Protein backbone atom coordinates (compact mmCIF):
# COMPACT_ATOMS: atom_id res chain seq x y z
CA UNK A 1 0.00 0.00 0.00
CA UNK A 2 1.53 3.56 -0.88
CA UNK A 3 0.11 6.83 0.98
CA UNK A 4 -0.19 9.82 -0.64
CA UNK A 5 2.51 11.87 -0.67
CA UNK A 6 3.71 14.22 2.08
CA UNK A 7 5.21 17.35 0.58
CA UNK A 8 5.60 18.63 3.89
CA UNK A 9 9.04 20.90 3.55
CA UNK A 10 10.80 23.78 2.54
CA UNK A 11 13.79 24.36 1.33
CA UNK A 12 17.06 22.82 2.98
CA UNK A 13 14.83 21.84 6.05
CA UNK A 14 13.87 18.80 7.70
CA UNK A 15 11.22 19.96 9.82
CA UNK A 16 7.82 20.13 9.27
CA UNK A 17 5.81 23.28 7.09
CA UNK A 18 3.47 24.83 9.01
CA UNK A 19 0.02 23.31 8.00
CA UNK A 20 1.93 19.31 7.53
CA UNK A 21 0.07 18.12 10.65
CA UNK A 22 -3.57 17.40 9.06
CA UNK A 23 -1.60 15.72 6.11
CA UNK A 24 0.12 13.44 8.84
CA UNK A 25 -3.35 12.56 10.47
CA UNK A 26 -4.63 11.39 7.38
CA UNK A 27 -1.08 8.73 6.99
CA UNK A 28 -1.74 8.05 10.60
CA UNK A 29 -5.17 6.98 10.02
CA UNK A 30 -3.97 4.72 7.02
CA UNK A 31 -1.08 3.16 8.97
CA UNK A 32 -3.85 2.17 11.67
CA UNK A 33 -5.67 0.51 9.54
CA UNK A 34 -2.63 -1.75 8.59
CA UNK A 35 -1.34 -2.64 12.47
CA UNK A 36 1.42 -5.02 11.68
CA UNK A 37 3.07 -4.25 8.27
CA UNK A 38 6.31 -2.84 7.83
CA UNK A 39 6.06 1.35 7.51
CA UNK A 40 8.53 2.07 4.92
CA UNK A 41 9.28 6.18 5.06
CA UNK A 42 10.96 7.21 2.21
CA UNK A 43 12.52 10.83 1.75
CA UNK A 44 13.07 12.86 -1.09
CA UNK A 45 15.08 16.32 -1.77
CA UNK A 46 14.59 18.77 -4.64
CA UNK A 47 18.26 19.16 -7.12
CA UNK A 48 18.90 22.46 -5.95
CA UNK A 49 22.61 22.01 -3.76
CA UNK A 50 24.98 19.00 -3.87
CA UNK A 51 23.08 15.89 -4.68
CA UNK A 52 25.11 14.11 -1.60
CA UNK A 53 23.85 16.38 0.65
CA UNK A 54 20.46 16.03 -0.80
CA UNK A 55 20.62 11.78 0.09
CA UNK A 56 21.79 12.91 3.42
CA UNK A 57 18.74 15.45 3.57
CA UNK A 58 16.34 13.02 2.46
CA UNK A 59 17.03 10.63 5.11
CA UNK A 60 16.33 12.90 7.77
CA UNK A 61 12.75 13.84 6.62
CA UNK A 62 11.90 10.41 6.15
CA UNK A 63 13.33 10.26 10.09
CA UNK A 64 11.72 13.17 11.10
CA UNK A 65 8.00 11.69 9.39
CA UNK A 66 8.98 8.79 11.31
CA UNK A 67 9.71 10.00 14.66
CA UNK A 68 6.11 12.21 14.24
CA UNK A 69 4.56 8.70 14.20
CA UNK A 70 6.53 7.27 16.58
CA UNK A 71 6.03 9.95 19.23
CA UNK A 72 2.49 12.12 18.09
CA UNK A 73 0.75 8.95 17.12
CA UNK A 74 2.13 6.03 19.34
CA UNK A 75 3.52 3.60 16.88
CA UNK A 76 6.78 1.45 18.29
CA UNK A 77 9.79 2.64 16.23
CA UNK A 78 10.22 -0.72 15.24
CA UNK A 79 7.42 -1.13 12.85
CA UNK A 80 9.27 1.39 10.72
CA UNK A 81 12.72 1.15 8.19
CA UNK A 82 13.58 4.41 7.21
CA UNK A 83 15.00 5.22 3.52
CA UNK A 84 16.54 8.51 1.35
CA UNK A 85 16.25 8.90 -2.01
CA UNK A 86 18.37 12.39 -2.25
CA UNK A 87 17.37 14.24 -5.23
CA UNK A 88 16.71 11.26 -7.92
CA UNK A 89 13.25 10.22 -8.49
CA UNK A 90 11.46 13.61 -8.88
CA UNK A 91 7.78 13.68 -9.29
CA UNK A 92 7.86 17.30 -10.98
CA UNK A 93 10.46 19.40 -12.98
CA UNK A 94 12.78 20.71 -10.67
CA UNK A 95 13.31 24.06 -12.16
CA UNK A 96 12.28 25.97 -8.67
CA UNK A 97 8.59 26.57 -8.87
CA UNK A 98 5.50 24.68 -7.01
CA UNK A 99 6.92 21.48 -8.85
CA UNK A 100 10.37 21.83 -6.42
CA UNK A 101 8.44 22.34 -3.18
CA UNK A 102 6.25 18.63 -4.73
CA UNK A 103 9.89 16.95 -4.42
CA UNK A 104 10.74 17.73 -0.97
CA UNK A 105 8.43 14.91 -0.04
CA UNK A 106 7.99 11.70 1.84
CA UNK A 107 6.56 8.45 0.32
CA UNK A 108 4.92 5.88 3.07
CA UNK A 109 4.71 2.36 2.14
CA UNK A 110 3.19 -0.10 3.97
CA UNK A 111 4.61 -4.01 3.59
CA UNK A 112 2.72 -6.91 4.53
Amino acid sequence: VRLNSLALFDAGKWTLKPGATKWLVNALVDIKAKAGWLIVVSGHTDNTGDPLRNQALSLKRAEAVRDWMRDTGDIPQSCFAVQGYGESRPVAPNDTAEGRARNRRVEISLVP
